[PDB]
């Protein structure tokens, strides 16, 4: 049944790995899988992981190829593993998760994911196929998600994005918008009202609202005016300071957007995850203004206005908590008048 | 003659070139490193199965003259190279596994005169001196020449050539060979053959006023202008993104089409150049895709004419196109004497 | 001291910052691994010769702040930096070989001033708590500072530096640096210099008006408008494409102005930064190739200046320009008045 | 029907590739094949070859487990390929021929010994499985080793040693010595007359005639007169001379054992490949002497003395043939005015 | 001139570098060199060093071949590197020394040793060879080694043993006893008066003066009345202990020895480096005794009873300065009343 040249005869016929009998002649050398075609080598596979080649290899073309949630929303949730596929990483080119059900015989931890040892794990389980509602149902610790209402349990409405073979996109001949349930040790959670990420690119970066137009193509206080928003310092928070030799503002990706239509900018990704605050070790062209550890977050622009505008401006510095892709994110956040004088995280 | 050598040679020549001479070289990490300032600066990366130091070799000695495009020489039956290596650009590596008088570590012989040779197609280019002859004189094998060869009925090949892993139609240098093919001693006649555009999608651009058209026009628009209506353009060419599982793109200018305005990812899942390629395609736009579709880069005018000489009168059929050289077959399906379906077996 | 030290200061403060800690490690691939909740994810990845474990702690050692580009460095004879590590982004490795008071696995003295430092010359830099009279202590040296210094004439550097691997000319900080120079103990005049300008072929950008019109204009209509006839600037910069051999390109500006018509093959076969550069160049639009191109960027008005200031009687002579603080030979070929061609070496 | 796991699965149960269907989990790494036994990864296979590490495997385990040729002697006769099997070279630990026939996917020429990549190359066929003989007798270059007569053909007795699982033995419960027949470009070639290495190691050489057992116990002197062999330069060509920054004689193997009882040698195998003559960087320990490249040959004593004894003595110089393991092996012979002076492989 | 392919050559053909002229095909591959033998790989060098393979293969050819002071003696005397050769440690299977003369261009730091680049380091000088005396009286820092006497020097009688090959031993055919002379910047030293360690292994000791062989052959007390050795606990110092769980004594090589004839020890050697002092983590195998870190070191008793003998036992701890093969050993003496306690070093 299974087997590496299996698993070969699969990503070559069928692009992924599919179920079909047969098997593909391979070569493993250099931590990577090549196969035969017309008595030469052609590489196939290239492991960036941890793992064996040959195990990476099997999770690898194991995929789940359907729309699935960006892993953050999963690592937001305290997903361990996943039920009966792999969730596959693809900007570190590696598995979601440490372990495995029923996927592959050398990481697997179990077979069915109510087993014994599964017991102690939040495990990811997808409503779309058949009966993991009901093994969810009666799993000590989990997570489901469902395209359609579930009987007897309130829904949370996810992102609007999921992930499509390594393109997170919003889908239209197909749903990436996934209802949210979760189990903690036995019971029922009600999941927080949440922010959703925006998952934007610095490359490919599109504007999603009338504010976020306006952001980009006027200039900063003819902007700051429009949406009535003097008081609660953008240039300081969101528009970014080019002008010292360390870097300011800067927070939201939008921000970055915006000096990206006149310079360039240089992120060093230093811890390469994805998550939902992201630390990038930025550089700026045109000044050669640069700051290690410059945290940044792809919100709307008007959720972001949401946040700051309902914000009390009467304390010298507040703890503020903000609910974003599931998790808490701590800000910091000190005011003087009635005007904000900074707002950053922890 | 040696490692120091062609380090020597690749450094101060920027290849392989036969001159004299030495520079000390630093094996490590599957890769090449040579010293200079004093310290090291890496000259070649291995991406082969061959040992680094035997990759090193073959790579040096690539062919930098205009050379046949590799999918052309597999569709031919090239088994083999006369006293020359045909890097493989894509894969980085050489297209064949053994060599004929270029490194003794490959070398299956030192002239394609020897026995050893007797039963494998040998590329022969009659630009060098005395290897149009030895054609005449080989049992198997392919010649690629400039001009005329006298008692020989050529065969036109592609006006592309390969330069450098560039792929170009040469104007201040010959792109375009004629070919000749021999089995068993036997000189045998090439077929008549479409060939394949070989554009990327990144890059891509029309050749002709039709192409031109399908790319700016709306689909009703092009499929009325040149009348194609019951050929099914909507199924085949244009690529549905409507459902789940996507539909068409079976051309690469269909897929041009698309991402004109939004992108596709590709995954060249076995990534070796071949006239039809299969990519699993996801569409970012829409979240349609689909493992394994067929993509074959013709010119839409070749297309068009291929599809419109067909007898639409039987529900389903195989049709053989000769295309690069190569005998591809097609499944065409209809329904009251219109095309359903039109794709490669 | 600890590669989970190193390891902790990458992860949480984006590079090496002297703050107590400690992150869990994976060392597999000739890379370094940290968990975070529970999985490897990469945060190195050595590509140079030295151990893993080494070049990472060097790589977090990286000197942030704008310093001067290596190919400066070179010129200058800078065999070692003190108390920092100059980064090598092109080749992601380090400039030189060995450390001073950097890593106890490279150091060969923890202070520039001891033995083993004595016959290298050392990078100071003059921006670092009393370095400038550490280069005032030591026989061999060089020293770069932002202001005037005490008894020393200034050499005027380049205007760019590089900031984090992006080379720049600084708004916000400074970028432009003095030189001083010290040769087994005495003071150097360091020469007057041209600089290249270290502009990439992708996104390179005039820097004069010159510059500007040289793009724009059609070729003899440019030599026309700068008086440059018999200059041969035909032959030397423009690229002729129009034979199998390729010629011309000597200045990076003229592979600027063809890449606006159709793209250019670079193989940087010897890939680290250098004044001169050789390329192997293909031409996608002709198919004109050369093997070893030598060229790179000097401000045409530079340039212009260079070979007009040329005494141009003699049939052939061998020319020094000192640019980027190193002379470079040229061939200067002449015949009845005129210029004929000009090329390094 | 083949594959990776399917191979480990026989190994591991059965000792050796067996043709049972069955999986094994495993893991690639380091060049080396592990396999999970009650959790913990136990190595099982360790490639030492040039081959990709899991080709190295199924060559591996698809050994040829019953007495088979050494390799030394396939050489000489210039074999190029086994027919549907492996013939394991156990001092290389790589297997014996670059390619294969009807054995691995990846290796494999062709299927049967029967098709057109065959042609050129000489095979090895084994009487011992059925259609072989017969087989051989179609195809035109190939060596045929069988146990007993073949109908119609002239026989050539072969050396009473082969190899079992890389243990070279001469066999009292399985036949060792075989019948070899050889063909060239279509004709049935004559097998030159020939002595055979005895192929002995050095820790533990023990005599195979009375001759033999002589030299090792009587001393030198002793034995030559024993013996009759005053001017045939024992004492400078099977002795071996220690006297002289270099290493003198020990052209015998059982010369190095007769120095051996005594003190011990260092032999640097700088070639580490069978071969019917063999050089080594010999270092003597108790005196000093040493010698980069001593060609030293396994006979049998007698087998030494009767090539020397009819070896005539008259030019100062002469090139001789002598056949040995089916190879013409040259010697230079020395005489002077009326003793061997010394007599060396070339 | 000088190639990889040229390196094989010598070393398939005159089984290490010679200089002769020629090439051979050659495979790196998993850090190891391979050539082409008759269509297959055989492997003729392993990387076991810090070099880039192809590096570590141009040194270990270039072996000095000959009879050379052990690395200890080298090491003790500071020498940093070698002119115009290769010191190869045959322990570490890797060089001696971290850089080059004139052997090899990625390693060599000067073509001749009269460079600037030489004059701070210790360079080891042959008097075998032509002209290296010569070029010993014009350095500023090295080591001279010769076989006979050197005009207007004063010698210094060196260790009866060398390394031939890997193969430490005592020249009968070849001189492997040494002059020693030493420069420091410019000036001539006077060698301290030393004890050479007898360099002798566990697996294969030899006694080496009748009170050596009293030792291993009579008990404890019997041997200690009969060389006069009472009240100085050879008990604690010498015999070693094995009553109780942590290993008691056993300071000496030759005390090793004893022990050795009724039942095994086990030796980490945890830094397997060789020196004049070796620490190694033991293990009795019959009482199941052990101690990590006990110093072991080489003298002959003769030896060792003279520096304890010549010892001032009046003050209860002191510290020792002994002169072992060119290097000063510091001891820790101690004494109760007259007697010994314990002697060890640090």
């Amino acid at each position: 049944h299974m087997s590496l040249e299996n698993v070969a005869y699969n990503v070559v016929n069928k692009g992924h790995f599919d179920g079909h009998a047969g098997e593909a002649p391979v070569s493993i050398i250099n931590n990577a899988v090549y196969t035969k075609v017309d008595g030469i080598d052609v590489e196939i596979f290239e492991n960036k992981t941890t793992l064996p080649v040959n195990v990476a290899f099997e999770l690898w073309a194991k995929r789940n190829i359907k729309p699935v949630p960006e892993i953050k929303i999963l690592n937001n949730l305290g997903v361990d593993i996943a039920a009966n596929t792999v969730i596959w990483d693809y900007k570190r080119e590696a598995p979601a998760h440490v372990s495995t059900i029923g996927v592959c015989t050398m990481t697997d931890i179990a077979k069915k994911p109510t087993e014994s040892a599964c017991s102690s794990l939040t495990v990811l389980f997808d409503g779309r196929v058949e009966g993991q509602v009901d093994l969810f149902r009666n799993a000590r610790n989990g997570v489901l998600i469902t395209e359609g209402s579930v009987k007897g349990l309130t829904p949370s409405k996810g992102p609007a994005q999921a992930s499509v073979n390594g393109v997170t996109l919003i889908g239209e001949s197909v749903k990436t918008q996934f209802n949210y349930f979760k189990k903690v040790d036995g019971i029922i959670q009600q999941l927080p009202e949440t922010y959703f990420t925006q998952s934007r690119d610095l490359e490919d970066f599109k504007p999603r609202s009338q504010m976020e137009t306006d952001f980009l193509e006027l200039a900063m206080d003819e902007f700051i005016q429009r949406y009535k928003l003097e008081g609660y310092a953008f240039e300081a928070i969101v528009y970014g300071d080019f002008s010292h030799g360390q870097l300011g503002g800067l927070h939201l990706m939008i921000g970055l957007a915006k000096r990206s239509q006149d310079s360039p900018l240089k992120l060093e990704d230093f811890i390469p995850m994805d998550s939902t605050v992201k630390n990038y070790f930025i550089t700026d062209a045109q000044t050669g203004s640069s700051k290690c550890v410059c945290s940044v977050i792809d919100l709307l622009l008007d959720d972001f206005v949401e946040i700051i505008k309902s914000q009390d401006l009467s304390v010298i510095s507040k703890v503020v908590k903000v609910t974003i892709d599931y998790a808490e994110i701590s800000f910091m956040l000190w005011c003087k008048d009635g005007h904000v004088e900074t707002f950053y995280p922890k």
